């Protein structure tokens, strides 16, 4: 009700009247896709990409935290931001000096990305990847962190978003982040990897060409639950392209180490590793009796005694696919 006149003021001579109106649009942006309607119905949007061209710090931070906010939304809301110019003015600010500036441009970008294939090809046609890929390189954590997070939402996109994404040559950056000892940044770069990988089998192709398959088979090892969710997501989307992508895993040696997971009592684990050998049993006789081998026959017919619903499906359905005879995901930040 109050925010036709809170517009008004993003264009007063008076600062402390100008940052009061900029703080409360933030907080009304950080509510649900009702209250982001409201923002973009009061005529912010055209005001805010204005302010991004302003020298001011103080005005450029609030504005861009309004914005990304906006963008956290749904996708016409998100269509909407593009629609006001927002994309060149964002990319410009990739390359600043300033951190927080480029902190805060960075999780517009990845807001933005969170939306349909139309809006994250808009942001590549804005020429966000090769900043983005070169922010993979960075010595500070919570910039990559950022860069991870839209790299991340642009790869859920359709394979012509992804090949994008390969095309700025981000693999080779990504396969490296595998052996970081930070957890966040090697959660997001398995996360990255995963929707790459959930794309064609040119796409699949080029994850196993970069070399990423020794370290998601290491990670099949690890004690962390959020590093073993990651890696087997990506294990499993790696596994649904063809029989040279079925096979590459196998060579990896992933099979004895996803047998070993099905003797775990987490459901989320069990599930995923089930996936994982659902999408390698639809293979090839080669590659079923590569699973057979492994071990895999003892421990999915006892798991279709389990009480869980979903954990008996899966296992009855990789045990059949083994006869003789993808996913993507998307993250929002509201801050
Ligand atoms: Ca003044
Ligand atoms: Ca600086
Ligand atoms: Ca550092
Ligand atoms: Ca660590
Ligand atoms: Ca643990
Ligand atoms: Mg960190
Ligand atoms: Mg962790």
């Amino acid at each position: 009700s109050e925010l036709p006149q809170m517009v008004q003021q993003l264009n007063s001579p008076d600062q402390q009247e100008l940052q009061s109106a900029l703080r409360k649009l933030s907080q009304i942006a950080s509510g649900g896709n009702e209250q982001i309607q409201a923002v973009i119905d009061a005529g912010a949007l055209p005001a805010l990409v204005q302010l991004l061209s302003s020298p001011n710090e103080q005005i450029l931070q609030e504005a861009l935290w309004a914005l990304s906010n906006i963008a956290s939304g749904g996708n016409e809301q998100i269509q909407a931001v593009i629609d006001a110019g927002a994309l060149p003015a964002l990319v410009q600010l990739l390359s600043s000096p300033n951190e927080q500036i480029l902190q805060e441009a960075l999780w517009a970008l990845s807001n933005i990305a969170s939306g349909g294939n139309e809006q994250i090809q808009a942001v590549i046609d804005a020429g966000a990847l090769p900043a983005l890929v070169q922010l993979l390189s960075s010595p500070n954590e919570q910039i990559l962190q950022e860069a991870l997070w839209a790299l991340s939402n642009i790869a859920s996109g359709g394979n012509e978003q992804i090949q994008a994404v390969i095309d700025a040559g981000a693999l080779p950056a990504l396969v490296q982040l595998l052996s970081s000892p930070n957890e966040q940044i090697l959660q997001e770069a398995l996360w990255a990897l995963s929707n790459i990988a959930s794309g064609g089998n040119e796409q699949i192709q080029a994850v196993i060409d970069a070399g990423a398959l020794p370290a998601l088979v290491q990670l099949l090892s690890s004690p962390n639950e959020q590093i073993l969710q990651e890696a087997l997501w990506a294990l499993s989307n790696i596994a649904s392209g063809g029989n040279e992508q079925i096979q590459a895993v196998i060579d990896a040696g992933a099979l004895p180490a996803l047998v070993q997971l099905l003797s775990s009592p987490n459901e989320q684990i069990l599930q995923e590793a089930l996936w994982a050998l659902s999408n390698i049993a639809s293979g090839g006789n080669e590659q079923k009796q590569a699973v057979k081998e492994a071990g895999a026959l003892e421990k999915l017919e006892q798991l279709q005694s389990h009480e869980n619903e979903k954990i008996q499906k899966e296992a009855q359905e990789a045990l059949e696919k083994l006869g003789g005879g993808k996913r993507k995901r998307k993250r929002k930040r509201k801050r």
